[PDB]
Formats: structure tokens, sequence, C-alpha cells
């Protein structure tokens, strides 16, 4: 049932609370999803603290319901399945010779509006380092999100590699892990191992004088003939 939510096109809200390294920070997104098309288009703005990171190490974290399955893996949707009452969604995201992110989310229904509400802590990151010292370029490369079900918990894994590009033409990978679980007590989708193809991209608001993100996405499932 939670699929038939998603037909149309979906208002989304995303609020993010940060801290790393001591750095506190607030994201607000808004925005909206079409998952007949896969198509994601949201704005984050930062509304507190000088954001301490850069902004395409957010990316993630800041709505995988929104993926297209195509029909003949609708039965492997896990997060359309566990709607309206939704699914907490944790994750270690750990920077190659750096610090990591434990972010933990709940992504459920408020009326008709989607909302995804995120706490993040990012310790161990180095002074100097890519993420702290704002050294990753504003764009980001085109990511398979492998799932599995987590059959114990009644949810799903997830595993999958990101690579931002460095200014000086290197890359920073983060290595990130998941985990997904109902909020409610309707019944969900476990399904077979898949993943989910991305891309994402980035841009600005011309008119935009606050520290900011404009988001375009595309995820579709695959994986299984």
């Amino acid at each position: 049932k939670g699929e038939e939510l998603f037909t149309g096109v979906v208002p989304i809200l995303v609020e993010l609370d940060g801290d790393v390294n001591g750095h506190k920070f607030s994201v607000s997104g808004e925005g909206e999803g079409d998952a007949t098309y896969g198509k994601l288009t949201l704005k984050f703005i930062s509304t507190t603290g000088k954001l301490p990171v850069p902004w395409p190490t957010l990316v993630t974290t800041l709505v995988q319901c929104f993926s297209r399955y195509p029909d003949h893996m609708k039965r492997h949707d896990f997060f359309k399945s566990a709607m309206p009452e939704g699914y907490v969604q944790e994750r270690t995201i750990s920077f190659k010779d750096d610090g990591n992110y434990k972010t933990r989310a709940e992504v459920k229904f408020e009326g008709d509006t989607l909302v995804n509400r995120i706490e993040l802590k990012g310790i161990d990151f180095k002074e100097d380092g890519n993420i702290l010292g704002h050294k990753l370029e504003y764009n980001y490369n085109c990511s398979n999100v492998y799932i599995m079900a987590d059959k114990q918990k009644n949810g799903i894994k997830a595993n999958f590699k990101t690579r931002h590009n460095i200014e000086d033409g290197s890359v920073q990978l983060a290595d990130h892990y998941q985990q997904n679980t109902p909020i409610g007590d309707g019944p969900v989708l476990l399904p077979d191992n898949h993943y989910l193809s991305t891309c994402s991209a980035l841009s600005k608001d011309p008119n935009e004088k606050r520290d900011h993100m404009v988001l375009l996405e595309f995820v579709t499932a695959a994986g299984i003939t």
C-alpha cells in the first residue's frame, strides 16, 4: 500500500542538525519527488553556524523512497512499503584518511509531505584535511547503492562508495554503511539483493545569498532482470 503514496509528485522537507568536530550547523531543505521517474529536485539552505564541511559531503545524508523501481522489481521496494509510518535510516560514512559521520534519520509522511529529519555527528576530522579545509569541488560523480535484506530487524542494509573531486584533481573517497528499519507495525517488503543507480547534479540559485545547494537527482533500481 505504501507505493500508492508515490504515484504523483510529492512535496519534500529535509531538516538536519549537525555537529562536526564541535562545529554546530543546521540545514533546511524543500522540494519535490516524482518516483514514477526516479526524480528529486531539492534546495538546501544552511540556517545557523557557518557550514564547517563541504556541501557535497552532505548529499547522501540529505529519501530513497523516491527511487524508480521497475515494475518487475516492485516487490523489492522496502522504502515505499514502510510508508506512511516511515523508517529509521542510519549510516556510518568513513572519509578515507580523515574523519567519519554517523547519521540517524527518520523518514516519514507528515500529512501529504515526505519529511527527512536528520541528526549528524562528525568526529576525528583533520584540521587541514579535504573536509574541514574545504578542498572539495562543488560537483558530484555519477553511484551504485548495493542493498540486501536484514531479516532479523525486518529491514535492509546497504553499502556504497562515493568519490568527491578534490580541487587538485584527486579524489576523496567516502565509504558508506547503511541500515534501515521500519517505524510502524505494517508489513514491509524484504528485497532480494539489488542496487540503486544514482546520479546527482549540484548547482546554485543565482539570486540566493545564503549558503545553499540545489540538487537534481535521478535514481533507478537495477541488478535484477
